[PDB]
């Protein structure tokens, strides 16, 4: 019993932070075999942020610009290339601590784990959804860019995120880790705003769902709504619709609780339109959307990783 | 900027988590230099539980009834001991990733991160206080007896905390690493129950300052109040008293940002008087006490660990 907002062990991932240095600007980057990957921009200067053309930036390096520190230990730059807005920079030693990764590209709505890491050495570890305008309601300060977010499933990390900017609203913006940003934001130190965010419908009825299995029950009713009416409720709210896909997703919470997943829905209209007078869900004041139906069920039936 | 529930990254813990297993029970062990940490109750059976005599349950027990593997290793016990309420397992081999580590007993209100466990192998990792009652608001499920608490300091692991129990509240029991329990609970199977809880208000505190630190500052006023008549208003509201000691070790924060400690504490009575109007500090619609000044430093200025 209980419910928090649990991320996933980091170990695999600390083995993998290490300091990248390039000029006046210090760094994150991710050490996967003989490669580390960290933000295109540092090999910016001061003067170079309103507009960069990396690419002219970048022919006029040569490889020990690239101060790599793993540790106490000096590693060796032995080439370099961009792909998209990440440096990849082809070192000499391979990490072996790389754990079996992948690199995904996650759907807006899903969560992962961020671990904030200053000078290569790790801070702490959060857990973070994607929002539906692509930014992210992180914790970061100066340098830490190049932290990552990711996924664990079974063995493997899913590396989903590399961290980039802290845009003026204060949250955060990033890419995967081929460099693709997440949303229409680009490197440059130029004018960007977050763009209207949404919550994640489905993530709301997966944590009512955790509710109910953790003993919360005050929430529900015998009414029940069809699709098409619950999501003329949401966009109200500013809820995203929800689609026979995520009530498909959210078919085994249902059935483990046998709530079907439009009485859900009812239960969560009622909650949008008559507040939660002063009560809580999950010891939450507030309708949480941070948790995916993966989530709710990793955590409330114990899924380990190796 | 941005403010997380942030836990210490877990992999120096995952490299120290095994399993253990005595006759049908299966449980978390923590593995140190060459011994192995675990709950006692690993040494009952289903009628052993009501009133267990540990002492002669543990005379009845050979070592090879102590089954540890570390992943798909198998560990040998070479002799076992009882230390309050924990197993100490004498092991023929020694951790080889050991971190540097001690064992500390923690005073309620501070908070340490959770590495949840199942059969040795990490779940997840989450960040929780030791409330006034000697309990902690944590997710737990069968088998995760023997996940441990943990802050994390520079290079050393100060382990905090064992799980042994979950009380019919909900909440979650369990020792320091040397078996002796927070609050009045004991490993057997009778009626114990939780004991009135308290807001820990010096952590309500630092969390409005790390707001302040991030941009709200809609709470704070002009009135400021002397700690008699704060405190006054705090236990009306079920918080905790807060001491002169209490005062100076929100110094820092205080000075970092220019509120004098007793005018935030007219901001946290205000609050407490006239609620949030339903406006939200650092994205949350409550009080948030499970953050102590240590923390707010450590996220708000961006403290890092080897
Ligand atoms: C990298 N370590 C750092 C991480 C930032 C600093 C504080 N919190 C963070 O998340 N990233 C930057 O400072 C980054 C610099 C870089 C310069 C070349 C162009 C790409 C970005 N810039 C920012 O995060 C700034 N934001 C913007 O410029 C934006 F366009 F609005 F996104 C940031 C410094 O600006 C404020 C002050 C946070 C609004
Ligand atoms: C150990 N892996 C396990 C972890 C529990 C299971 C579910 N959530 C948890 O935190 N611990 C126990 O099940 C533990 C068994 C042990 C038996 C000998 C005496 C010491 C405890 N017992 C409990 O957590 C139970 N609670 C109590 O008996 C208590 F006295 F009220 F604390 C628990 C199984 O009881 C309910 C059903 C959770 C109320």
């Amino acid at each position: 019993s209980g419910f928090r907002k649990m991320a996933f062990p980091s170990g695999k991932v600390e083995g993998c932070m290490v300091q990248v240095t390039c000029g006046t600007t210090t760094l994150n980057g991710l050490w996967l075999d003989d490669v580390v990957y960290c933000p295109r921009h540092v090999i910016c200067t001061s003067e170079d942020m309103l507009n960069p053309n990396y690419e002219d930036l970048l022919i006029r390096k040569s490889n020990h610009n690239f101060l790599v520190q793993a540790g106490n230990v000096q590693l060796r730059v032995i080439g370099h290339s961009m792909q998209n807005c990440v440096l990849k920079l082809k070192v000499d030693t391979a990490n072996p601590k790389t754990p079996k990764y992948k690199f995904v590209r996650i759907q807006p709505g899903q969560t992962f784990s961020v671990l904030a890491c200053y000078n290569g050495s790790p801070s702490g570890v959060y857990q973070c959804a994607m929002r539906p305008n692509f930014t992210i309601k992180g914790s970061f300060l100066n340098g830490s860019c190049g932290s990552v977010g990711f996924n664990i499933d079974y063995d493997c990390v899913s590396f989903c995120y590399m961290h980039h900017m802290e845009l003026p609203t204060g949250v955060h913006a990033g890419t995967d880790l081929e460099g693709n940003f997440y949303g229409p934001f680009v490197d440059r130190q130029t004018a960007q705003a977050a763009g209207t965010d949404t919550t994640i419908t489905v993530n709301v009825l997966a944590w009512l769902y955790a509710a109910v299995i953790n003993g919360d029950r005050w929430f529900l009713n015998r009414f029940t709504t069809t699709l098409n009416d619950f999501n003329l409720v949401a966009m109200k709210y500013n809820y995203e619709p929800l689609t026979q896909d995520h009530v498909d997703i959210l078919g085994p919470l249902s059935a483990q609780t046998g709530i079907a997943v439009l009485d859900m829905c009812a239960s969560l209209k009622e909650l949008l339109q008559n507040g939660m007078n002063g009560r809580t869900i999950l010891g939450s004041a507030l309708l949480e959307d941070e948790f995916t139906p993966f989530d709710v069920v990793r955590q409330c039936s114990g899924v380990t990783f190796q």
